[PDB]
């Protein structure tokens, strides 16, 4: 299923978006469910950590009126990181990482700009036709204008709070805002940290991987520069080196203006802007997940397994004083010994 | 090389030991260096962790007189650990280890006795034509005989106790005596401790292999009651499951009477008792080595990330709370990631 049958815009607006928009591949998802948050199977489902979208929560109910128009003229005059890429999959890369790795370039650089900037390199690539790709990703401060001030103080607070206390995570780290062209990818990853995507403008696929289904994902070295990326490429993936690849099942859905999609942590998702769907435009909030129990309980989670072989290659970097040495040593750990 | 040339007893009583005295394997081998305790050459050995065998130190000179009725008649009445072996391989496993592998079955058992017992037992099976083998390991506390006693006080004592202050080592953690048949054979494995291995009567080829070569030993899992020891079996070696046994190379020497040989810690170590060459017995030494240094230095000795590894298995195993999931989460990790 996934995305299954697209959602009707009331007023026989027709259907919000159709399969030709969304990318083609391999594997086999399934639908989130998209619940109402008075509905007590949501929050069922927050408590279990398991993805649900919400659809009625207002959460950024002020922002559903903000276009690039209503952006320039009011969100003020600041530096917005932009970043730029070849094709339509973004490549993200730790910067403080990269010494560990030299045979590595960057394929989708970083540039600092003022909004009018970003809209007017949008605008232009739209006339001139450009192959390029843009995406805004900045980190909301008290720098921005009063009206954007505004907006944003009319968010539900009142709801991502009692989320955020019921559930005993940690306090809001924070928000991002996200605008990107039609078609841009964010390809699978995951965080540590428990999000709350909030869509605004436009319609986004989401498709969400378990933390059991590491094995099939291939994650890079911790030390590397794509830290918590998969090394699979969804468009051409390469079943010699990620055989498993071909066991992964996803959750999948398309959030549009109005729904807060809950991501758990370390929960891997893949996102997408529709295809000739227009320019998209969230805000991501995050919150630090609740700390561990004092003593802990077995069975363990997925994540807490995910969390033990990161850390294991953490120190296996700092002992041996390389990062490099690490998979060298594991295997030699390994072979004729453990597989 | 390994062994090589024979040394020749004084007063012409001929070779010590012959070629077809030791068994055949399909490793090369270099000679240990047979060096004066005098020699500055075999500090400079021991101070590098690098094995000797000393011809001189007088260490056991008061056992050299050592034989099965004098130590019957003076060894006084105790009970001695000794093993058993179906063939002419010993088989040592750490019972305490032995609840985390099921399917594990002892086939090298101990016995507890009386020295005039063993003996028995090894007079029996000489008459008796038996196809057992048996070996005899027992630490040496003051129950022992008054003669025994004297005899242990007239060890060279300063000279050992000179190499433990001089090296920055532990204080002696014990003493082992091992009184073994002939064609005996300890197969490869390491120990975490530096030993002096002092033989008295008859001749143990000893043949070492260092820390580096950790790749083509494949010991057994750190949880394994095997722990230490090399899976890799010399008579049988299977290719398959360890390819580099053949890239493996072997220091060899065959120790007799008043010769000690220095095994440096984490130094693989495959010790026989020769063939039709009669009892043989010998008095291990071993300290604790001395302690890690506060800031580490780079480069790394080879033993240093042989601990390392010992050291991931063990918290690994503790983490999840089961030593069999080891294994499988540490090929999850390296598969496709690292390999
Ligand atoms: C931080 N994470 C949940 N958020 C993302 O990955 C957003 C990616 C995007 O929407 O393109
Ligand atoms: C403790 N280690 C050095 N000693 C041994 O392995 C003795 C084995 C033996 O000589 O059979
Ligand atoms: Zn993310
Ligand atoms: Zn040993």
């Amino acid at each position: 299923s996934g995305s299954g049958e697209p959602r009707e815009e009331a007023g026989a607006l027709g259907p919000a978006w159709d399969e030709s928009q969304l990318r083609s591949y391999s594997f086999p998802t399934r639908p989130i469910p998209r619940l109402s948050q008075s509905d007590p199977r949501a929050e069922e489902l927050i408590e279990n950590e398991e993805p649900v979208v919400l659809t009625d929560t207002n959460l950024v109910y002020p922002a559903l009126k903000w276009d690039l128009e209503y952006l320039q003229e009011n969100i003020g005059n600041g530096d917005f990181s932009v970043y730029s890429a070849s094709t339509h999959k973004f490549l993200y890369y730790d910067e403080k990482k990269m010494a560990n790795f030299q045979n590595f370039k960057p394929r989708s650089n970083r540039e600092e700009m003022k909004f009018h900037e970003f809209v007017e390199k949008l605008q232009d690539i739209q006339q001139r036709g450009g192959e390029e790709r843009l995406y805004l990703q900045q980190t909301l401060n008290d720098t921005v204008g009063r009206k954007i001030v505004m907006d944003f103080l009319g968010f539900n607070w009142n709801w991502i709070n009692k989320q955020q206390g019921k559930r005993g995570w940690g306090q809001l780290t924070s928000n991002l805002l996200l605008i990107g062209m039609e078609g841009n990818v964010t390809p699978a990853h995951y965080d540590e940290q428990q999000n709350f995507f909030a869509q605004i403008k436009g319609y986004k696929r989401c498709i969400l991987f378990p933390p059991d289904q590491f094995e099939c994902l291939y994650p890079y070295p911790v030390h590397h520069p794509c830290d918590r990326q998969s090394q699979v490429d969804f468009d051409n993936p390469d079943y010699e080196r990620f055989p498993n690849f071909q066991n992964v099942v996803g959750y999948e859905t398309v959030v549009g203006p109005g729904d807060v999609l809950y991501i758990p942590m370390y929960w891997w998702h893949h996102i997408e802007s529709l295809l000739n769907g227009g320019i998209t435009i969230t805000v991501n909030f995050w919150y630090k997940g609740a700390p561990t129990p004092k003593r802990i309980e077995y069975p363990l989670k997925a994540h807490q397994k995910v969390a033990i072989m990161r850390n294991i290659e953490k120190m296996l970097g700092e002992a041996l004083g390389n990062p490099q040495e690490v998979g060298p040593l594991l295997n030699t750990m390994i072979k004729g010994r453990y597989n």
